[PDB]
């Protein structure tokens, strides 16, 4: 510490990483750009690549699980959220009006894949890999809330993500963070489009 | 262990983890197949080319030493990892009207690992610290395949053209590269390259 985050005026790749420091009990100063990004400093240590910085966070914080296995797995689930989160902002950002139909339909394939964990873990009772929150978690669930944005009750057919994504949304200090003014105000992408 | 990998009959995502097995003298089986690449090292079977090679990086001492070699490795391979898919993109998506465009950008995205070899011991050393990495094995594939995309490209930048001609030189990554299962196998699954 002392942590400060620079980036654009948008929810994008920082919300989860905002979601983990608030959530953690953790402050930090928030440096606004308009026009590489975003860049996190740690006390002396200056980062870039949003994954960078989750994976940094997480072992620094604890939130990189208790072994071999787990710290394994949680890479593979946040390797796979960054691909369907570079296909999002891919439609987004270039192919909004034509491409979204095609992306809806294909979401469900794609989703698929984390309920199943879900249901390997305790039932889905627990967090998406062991028994306590992960930097993976964060991630994840951001990836979800900006989808249900993108498509209302495409976690109709997934009973887990669903109640996952309402039991950590629960959470006192997320909780809080969601219903933040900095947060309320940011716009998810920053082209006006989600 | 055992170690198998599973993947299509190419160079593709796989060459970087096969350099580093090979490197740190560990054998392994390939099962040829026409999301992969899938990997199996002992009861632990993974997908995902990166989680992999984390995974091999953790398990065999390939990570850093500390905190922040951990995080400069994470952000190098990120960074890697950005060039490598709008690379895949340009080779499946748009390689004869695209090829252009890409080769005259590329040059923006060297500098970066240029800067950083120069401020790491004048580029004599590793990427990160003084020793090798899983980091390492990733970029120098990555390096490999543009020298043929683009012949030349790393002409204006003399700490990576010596860091690939060092790290090639190694005995056993040597040994691979001359192995008729790294020769004989196509870098790309189109045959464009």
């Amino acid at each position: 510490p002392p942590y400060t985050i620079v980036y654009f005026p948008v929810r994008g790749r920082c919300e989860a990483m905002r979601m983990l420091l608030a959530d953690q009990g953790q402050s930090w100063k928030e440096e606004v750009v308009t026009i590489q990004l975003p860049k996190f400093e740690d006390g002396d240590l200056t980062l870039y690549q949003s994954n960078a910085i989750l994976r940094h966070l997480g072992r620094s914080l604890g939130l990189y699980g208790k072994n071999q296995r787990e710290a394994a797995q949680m890479d593979m689930v946040n390797d796979g959220v960054e691909d369907l989160r570079g296909k999002y902002v891919t439609l987004i950002y270039t192919n909004y009006e034509n491409g979204k139909n095609d992306y809806v339909k294909a979401l469900p394939g794609h989703l698929k894949p984390f309920e199943t964990l879900l249901s390997q873990n305790q039932g889905g009772k627990a967090f998406i890999v062991g028994d306590q929150i992960s930097f993976a978690d964060y991630n994840l669930l951001d990836l979800l809330l900006i989808h249900q944005v993108l498509a209302p009750g495409c976690l109709d057919n997934f009973p887990l993500l669903s109640a996952y994504v309402a039991r950590l949304s629960a959470r006192p200090k997320i909780k809080a963070f969601l219903s933040s003014p900095e947060h309320v105000n940011r716009p998810i992408n920053g082209n006006g489009k989600q």
